[PDB]
């Protein structure tokens, strides 16, 4: 936004990516912001957890969600009309879900 770019030491870098949120609606779906002094990293399909909410912790303790980014600073998540109002807290990262190579195989098959 502005010229500056602040004079701090290294913070991230490594490691899982993560966010801060500022402020979420409780919709179905629902549209949520970042924190000023944050960035996101998830594209249209991606997954994201809740860490220490207020009012609207169901979300952690229902497994991570699906996300829809709108913005560089705007998106939207699940439908999270279930669960209570957004109060406090709440932060949101990227979860390691599956992506190796799993398969099934039901049937039997040596030698076609």
């Amino acid at each position: 936004e502005f010229g500056e770019e602040m004079v701090l030491t290294d913070s991230n870098g490594e490691q899982p990516l993560s966010a801060m949120v500022s402020m979420v609606t409780k919709d179905n779906p629902g549209v949520v912001t970042c924190l000023d002094e944050a960035r996101h990293g998830f594209e249209t399909g991606d997954f994201v957890s809740f860490s220490e909410v207020q009012g609207m912790i169901q979300l952690n303790g229902c497994q991570p969600m699906e996300i829809k980014v709108l913005g560089p600073y705007t998106f939207s998540i699940c439908d999270t009309s279930n669960f209570s109002d957004y109060i406090r807290g709440g932060i949101v990262s990227q979860v390691k879900v599956p992506k190796k190579i799993s398969f099934k195989s039901l049937p039997a098959s040596l030698v076609e």
